[PDB]
């Protein structure tokens, strides 16, 4: 016999979940300010509490609502829920006691997968990588291969934007969104080395070609089915 | 009887109406110059009355054509003229006399309502927003995360981009086109903390992703239908 | 009886034509630099005026070639060569003796007209603008609005850039291709007058969603037919 | 009789060829450092000759493996991979010691080549080419245009950027990518020149019009087909 299961089915407590979501984003973004935050800090640590302990019960229902002796963690959207809010209790009294405040922060993003309409929208939005996952590969590759052509040449010459492999990577990543590649990157430099041209204007080409054909490829297949 | 709805409708009438809306234009841009201003204060002034004299009229026409006992303001882009062209009288003597300034030169943009292929065309370009209506809601999450999640970090490393909640919105907007994102907002700060570029690196991506899915959603059913 | 226009169709011309304009654009490669045009200014005089000579015979052909009596001048593409050609005698001693150098310049221009597959293919990119050739007139009065909106605002705020309706209409089209719209022309601003970041937050948006929706109905109608 | 080229055919050789690329491109990333370098200089040595001998026997492989009296130099992508290993060996005394260490990280861009779903990748994106294999002569054509219009006018103006048809190249690249075009490159000449400005609001138009149409010819044969 189980009756615990039978009527456990809910409609409005989606409402009730979103809006203690926006409450708790309403509370965060005021602890921003500091003058308003060390004036109003009694009230909030009972808040915070509240809060936290408004979830970890709300999840523990879904629990012990749809079959806890079946998939509930083989799914997916509850493994990340649980870790978020699990994370919660176990970072209460870390050494660390402050990213306790940018996972309060970081608490909201759930409002995508309690809310219909939007789990849906980022499930496909994230299936559709594996179509492109091909790609990517391309431009890891070409990308490398400049990160550390570039770093063995310009070592020297500007040790800013091309200092090391890891800091050389940083710069190639500027380049390849063009955002000051002629201002910043380029013209310092070759105003020292006079063939070094043929370094960027050889990936601002065959970097935004493969953006490109990003684009071309994640427009086709994405329409054809 | 009712002799005044028959021939009420008119095809020249429209002309008459582009006419006045050019005019009215020519005449405000003109404004514009100091010298010239002052010099012709006085000739413009029986203008503004006279532009407005001509308008309410051609309005009031309108109201008085098509059933005025009917959808007249359920009906939308007359609800739209009628608001524009009263503010123009309401705010003939405002406390704020300056803002009649602004609100003449918004007058000309009705253009798009009283020429068609101009109606009809912002009608489809405003109706397909509900097709990514949901995006926009993704992209509206995605943005406040980050916009209350930098706040609380380099609230003290660089006060100008990042000094405020409502002051690193701005920012953010400005990182999300690509405007100097590692000239002035990513590189002096990137100077100061080590482990800063986290977040705009993953920023940059994860947010020019959704411009992108944007883009091909509105692409994918504004060609299938 | 008329043996002129029998065999006058020719084959290999084309060839003798394209070299021709490929050597002209070669010769007036070489006239940028100072050093080398002082020196070889003797030689290169008596070249212009050959190839100018080995032009208009040319055209010359053309014109008494394809049914003189007929649309030669009804047709496009031969109005141009005729245009440019005979500028080129018509500036030879004017006044401006410099403009020939432009014009001479502009000359290999034609290397589009007299070769296949260019032709058509830029026959059908212009053609193409009727098609958006609606978008346009939208794109043209929400930019006379702001460009006029703009310049009674900020005009003793920053003379530099919007200094006069005329002079605004260029910043505004700096803004509009995302090009320093934080660094340079909003920021500077945004520090004296502060409600001001909602004239621009609001012309990268609703400026952006035209050049955005002229891809996608240039990207529609490119296709379905 | 042949037993040479019977059970020739691998199945785990790729799985080597892939394990040696990546630790050849460990290692080079790691030659990158420079205290590092210096120290484990020793160990080095006896890798890259390591590292070279593992190759070129197994290309020597594959040239006595497919027919070596067949198409094997063709083919593509053999002729690469020759290309590169051979060049290995023949500039390992080169006058030029170091276009050793540059092509030595080149070395590692053969896994495009030995590993499937990259080379078809590759080979489908390459192909693709000439598609707009014609608007790229139209994008030379008014490309040399403005460049040589350029370096004649704004030659003793701005001697940085224009100074000469082959440095006024890079400029109108720079300006064709919407980078600083109008902080940089065009305010402080347009100080000087009035009318200067139809030459760059001409160019960032008649230029992001061609950019445009590649995308348009590259995503419609590209879908059709
Ligand atoms: C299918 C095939 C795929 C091909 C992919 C190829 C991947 C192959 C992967 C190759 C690995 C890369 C080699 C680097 C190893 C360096 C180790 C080191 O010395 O650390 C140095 C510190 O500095 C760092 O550790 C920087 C950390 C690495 C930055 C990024 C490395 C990988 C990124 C690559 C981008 C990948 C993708 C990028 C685009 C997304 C230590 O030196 P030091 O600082 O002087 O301190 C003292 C040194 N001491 C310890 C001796 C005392
Ligand atoms: C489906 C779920 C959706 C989730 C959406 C989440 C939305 C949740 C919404 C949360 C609301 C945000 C909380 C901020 C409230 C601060 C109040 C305040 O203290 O004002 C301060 C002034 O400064 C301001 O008032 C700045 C104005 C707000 C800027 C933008 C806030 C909202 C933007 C969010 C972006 C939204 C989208 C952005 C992208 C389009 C007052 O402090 P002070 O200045 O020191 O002056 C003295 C203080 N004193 C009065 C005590 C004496
Ligand atoms: C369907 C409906 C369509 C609606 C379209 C609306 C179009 C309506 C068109 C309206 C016309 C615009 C009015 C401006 C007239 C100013 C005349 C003037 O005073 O000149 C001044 C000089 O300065 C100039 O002349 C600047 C030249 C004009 C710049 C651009 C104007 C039009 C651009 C608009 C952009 C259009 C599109 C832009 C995007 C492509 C003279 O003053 P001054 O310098 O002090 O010199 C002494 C003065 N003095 C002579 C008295 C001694
Ligand atoms: C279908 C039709 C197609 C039409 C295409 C048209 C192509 C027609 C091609 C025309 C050729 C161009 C003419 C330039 C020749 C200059 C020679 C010269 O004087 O060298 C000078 C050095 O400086 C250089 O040599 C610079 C090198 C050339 C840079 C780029 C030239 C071609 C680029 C074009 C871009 C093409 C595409 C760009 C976009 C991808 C020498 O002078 P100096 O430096 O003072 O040194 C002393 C001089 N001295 C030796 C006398 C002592
Ligand atoms: C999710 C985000 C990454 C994405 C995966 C990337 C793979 C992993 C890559 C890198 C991971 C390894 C880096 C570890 C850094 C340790 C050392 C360090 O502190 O960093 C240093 C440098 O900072 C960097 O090197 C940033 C690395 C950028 C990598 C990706 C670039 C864009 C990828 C685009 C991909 C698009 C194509 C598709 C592929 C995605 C900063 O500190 P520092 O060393 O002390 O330097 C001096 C500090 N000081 C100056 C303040 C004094
Ligand atoms: C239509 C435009 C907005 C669109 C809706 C946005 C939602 C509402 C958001 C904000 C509305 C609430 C802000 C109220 C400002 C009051 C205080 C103030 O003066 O502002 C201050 C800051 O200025 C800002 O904060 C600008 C806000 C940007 C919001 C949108 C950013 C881009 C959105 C992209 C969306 C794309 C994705 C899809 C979503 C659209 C300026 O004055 P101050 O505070 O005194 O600062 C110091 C002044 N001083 C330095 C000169 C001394
Ligand atoms: C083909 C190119 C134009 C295209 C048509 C544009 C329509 C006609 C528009 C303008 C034509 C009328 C301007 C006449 C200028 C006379 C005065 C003058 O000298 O200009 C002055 C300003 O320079 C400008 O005002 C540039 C005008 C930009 C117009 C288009 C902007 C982008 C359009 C985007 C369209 C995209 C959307 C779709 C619509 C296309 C410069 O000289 P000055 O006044 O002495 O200033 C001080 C000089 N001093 C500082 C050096 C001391
Ligand atoms: C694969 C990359 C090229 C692509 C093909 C390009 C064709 C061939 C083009 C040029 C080749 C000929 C140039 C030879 C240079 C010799 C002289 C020299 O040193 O260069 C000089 C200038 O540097 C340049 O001129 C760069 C040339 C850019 C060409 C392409 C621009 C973008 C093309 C976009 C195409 C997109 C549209 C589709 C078409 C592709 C640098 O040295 P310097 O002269 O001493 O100057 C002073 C040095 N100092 C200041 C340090 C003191």
């Amino acid at each position: 016999t189980s009756k615990m299961q039978k009527i456990v089915n809910h409609r409005a407590f989606t409402f009730t979940v979103i809006a203690l979501i926006l409450f708790n984003a309403l509370i965060v973004g005021i602890e921003t300010y500091p003058r308003i935050y060390a004036d109003h800090k009694w009230l909030f640590y009972r808040i915070d509490l509240v809060l936290l302990w408004i979830f970890t019960i709300e999840i523990a229902m879904r629990f012990l609502a749809s079959n806890p002796k079946s998939a509930f963690f083989r799914s997916s959207w509850n493994w990340f829920d649980f870790l978020i809010v699990a994370a919660g209790h176990i970072f209460a009294g870390a050494q660390f006691v402050t990213v306790l405040r940018i996972l309060r922060v970081l608490r909201v993003l759930r409002a995508i997968s309690v809310v219909p309409s939007l789990r849906r929208l980022v499930d496909a939005l994230v299936m559709t990588i594996p179509a492109l996952g091909n790609i990517l590969i391309l431009m890891s590759i070409f990308f490398y291969i400049f990160a550390v052509i570039g770093t063995m040449l310009f070592q020297h010459v500007s040790p800013e934007y091309f200092g090391n492999l890891q800091l050389s990577l940083l710069t190639l990543f500027q380049v390849v969104t063009l955002e000051s590649w002629a201002s910043g990157v380029m013209r310092p430099i070759f105003a020292e080395v006079p063939w070094s041209w043929l370094y960027f204007v050889s990936f601002v080409l065959i970097g935004t070609f493969i953006i490109f054909n990003l684009f071309i490829g994640v427009i086709v297949n994405n329409v054809e089915k």
